[PDB]
């Protein structure tokens, strides 16, 4: 049965990881997790997201392919870092190393870039040119990519050691220093180096910062990361207070000010969507709240955030002609951008680690567990989130501390 009373003591402290799928009465859980990885990382061109990169017939590295029928396939730091995270959780070292080799060689902006704000950050969008060779489309970062790279590398160090191709630990500390020096404003993760008073709630993963604090050696840096953790929980608490009731109707938004206020409308040239939309990025917020509750303990704010958001989506489904909740809402109104696909259902299943409503849990968990693994033209984002969720709901998303 679903545990509707999640502990205030996290798995990171206790060592006790929940297996949500087992609580929900499912069978062949580990088999399904393993097949999900094998299909995503297999050469089947069906579920596959992991592809080799060669130059003049010489093997170089691997990437997660952001398949895109509208604008041409590209390669993103979020997908790359999420792939590495999946690989370390399942002890898949070659896959990890092949992805990290690609990131460090081809995504990393040089440390002596003429723009100091780009030095050592990871270019969010690459493509292969007409002759098949990789190039940077946009050098600007997507800072949750760096966050997941640092997380994944610290875990690789802890599981595998640092004497092979990579000194994972040194690579992780370098990544942490880059985040602190290039991607933070007053200890809150940035949306952009070039815009102040701006964050993306989906980039806030408080438990990662607590993990960082426990994996750096010096006192000042331990305190720094513990403060980022506390400030991140404050940002999310404040954002969830601000989106409660009218006018945002309990869903978090794409962009926020540093006090948690949703950004209204457009604020910069190049912005993809209005700031107050619950859209593709915002899907991840309650996934992150579930992660935090599981790993670091559930408090009243985690439970309220997820219960009210899932409550809104359930309500929105009852008021939809297609009998689905949709991918994009603004001020509680459906924006006609399609029924929820696999990745949104996946994010919402992870959120259940902070839920106190067994009925909600049944509905949202079964809607996720009944899905086939993503295929076709939209499988990059759907399939990436599906993989992460499979780990989180099977007790496989764990923190592996380094020893000093």
């Amino acid at each position: 049965a679903f545990n509707n009373n999640p502990s205030s003591v996290g798995a990171y402290s206790s060592g006790t990881y929940r297996n949500l799928a087992q609580e929900m009465g499912k069978t062949n859980i580990q088999q399904k997790v393993n097949s999900t990885f094998d299909n995503m990382f297999g050469y089947n061109n069906t579920q596959q997201l992991y592809y080799p990169y060669t130059e003049n017939g010489v093997y170089k590295a691997h990437y997660i392919k952001a398949i895109n029928p509208d604008e041409g396939d590209d390669i993103r730091t979020e997908g790359q870092s999420w792939g590495m995270t999946a690989a370390v959780m399942l002890n898949k070292q070659e896959e990890f190393d092949n992805l990290w080799r690609f990131a460090k060689a081809y995504q990393k902006n040089p440390d002596n870039h003429p723009d100091a704000k780009k030095q050592g950050v990871y270019a969010w969008k690459l493509k292969l040119n007409q002759n098949g060779f990789v190039y940077k489309v946009d050098e600007g970062p997507a800072p949750d990519g760096e966050e997941y790279f640092a997380f994944a590398l610290l875990n690789a160090s802890a599981r595998w050691g640092n004497s092979g191709e990579f000194n994972y630990y040194n690579d992780a500390i370098t990544m942490l220093n880059t985040i602190k020096n290039k991607l933070m404003e007053n200890q809150i993760i940035r949306f952009s180096p070039y815009i102040d008073n701006l964050t993306d709630p989906s980039y806030h993963i408080p438990a990662f910062y607590d993990y960082f604090a426990n994996n750096v050696t010096n006192q000042a840096d331990k305190n720094y990361w513990r403060q980022v953790a506390t400030k991140s929980r404050t940002l999310l608490k404040n954002h969830f207070t601000k989106v409660s009731g009218s006018p945002h109707w309990n869903l978090p938004t794409f962009l926020s000010r540093l006090d948690g206020s949703p950004v209204i409308g457009y604020i910069f040239n190049g912005q993809a969507n209005p700031g107050q939309w619950y859209e593709f990025n915002a899907w991840r917020v309650i996934m992150n709240v579930g992660l935090d509750a599981h790993l670091m303990g559930a408090q009243a704010w985690h439970k309220s955030a997820v219960n009210k958001a899932l409550g809104f989506l359930s309500y929105a489904k009852t008021n939809n002609s297609k009998n689905c909740y949709e991918q994009v809402y603004s001020y509680g109104g459906a924006q006609n951008r399609g029924c929820a696909g696999e990745g949104q259902k996946a994010a919402n299943a992870v959120a259940l680690l902070a839920s106190t409503n067994a009925g909600q849990a049944n509905e949202f968990f079964n809607e996720f567990w009944s899905l086939s693994q993503p295929t076709g033209d939209y499988r990059y984002y759907n399939g990436s989130l599906y993989m992460l969720a499979m780990l989180h709901v099977s007790g496989n998303f764990k923190f592996y501390n380094n020893t000093f």
